[PDB]
């Protein structure tokens, strides 16, 4: 089954230069699979580019809840996870996602990307039910926390700034703030 | 006006490709003339390249900064300016600018944004915010906005009015001493 080896090489040639630019040709070539093994697994080059987002969408969502516990404390789950959206910064992921149709496609990617965090909502659950967090809805408290540090990453390893370990942990403190009741 | 024709015509091919998208001969042929014409008024891609992104910076700052009076309260202006961005979404403009470096760049880039630093600035010499980064106090509360906007113009997400105003206090405590 070369089908990941082929979303692998996809996903290479869309982090380098973008959805539009793929070329079916080059894909196998850089897959290593003749151009009719591509259409035993995808359809045309528009369902390629949905398995891959999807296959993009699933993989950050393991990277980011990688090592997470749901024994841990609310906090350090926060922390561990933080920590890994930070380290996504300057991958493949990143590049690919920064890009990403119809909104029969658009609301189906979308449904389909949120079920696969499902740790990201017990946490942001756990701690509502606890009284800890703020009572919003877990995209506004994702989009507080987690979705902004996204951005400092990224600014980071673009170079905007430096962070030392004392900084970063005072902006993972900061990001905690905007979510917890005061 | 024939200058400003190419400028606008890379900026939408940037918006439809980005700046992989983005050849001579593509442009030449979006702005409806000779390639030639294209050298004659940038020198070349690099140059056509730093101006359209100090074009596209010029007008996130407009927008980011518009209403801005440097003598309100400082949640004010950080209200205001939260909304602006949140207002950026989905925009044409916003569009070009996700898809766009030198250190003249940068430099001259950041004196656009000079009432966002005075912002940070005033606030943290007031006691006020945490004594951190202009750039880490931005990624910590506007980035929020920039977030949040996009999943709502994507129609991913929809937040009500009295959900608005809890996001702008919300992204406040983020960066306010507690
Ligand atoms: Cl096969």
């Amino acid at each position: 089954d070369k089908r990941d080896q082929i979303l692998a090489a996809a996903e290479q040639l869309i982090a380098e230069s973008g959805f539009q630019g793929l070329s079916m040709q080059k894909l196998a070539n850089e897959a290593g699979v003749a151009a009719g093994t591509i259409y035993r697994y995808f359809s045309d080059k528009e369902h390629l580019l949905e398995e891959v987002r999807l296959n993009v969408a699933k993989r950050i969502a393991s990277a980011v809840q990688a090592g997470v516990n749901d024994d841990m404390p609310l906090k350090e789950r926060y922390r561990t996870m933080w920590l890994n959206i930070w380290n996504l910064a300057g991958s493949n992921l990143n590049a690919i996602s920064n890009r990403v149709l119809p909104c029969t496609t658009r609301n189906k990617t979308w449904e389909l990307e949120r079920k696969m965090f499902a740790q990201v909502d017990r946490l942001f659950n756990q701690g509502k039910e606890e009284g800890v967090f703020k009572p919003l809805d877990n995209e506004v408290l994702s989009g507080l926390s987690f979705e902004a540090s996204v951005a400092l990453a990224r600014k980071h390893a673009l170079g905007f700034y430096q962070l030392d370990d004392d900084a970063l942990e005072a902006a993972i403190e900061a990001s905690w703030d905007a979510i917890i009741k005061h």
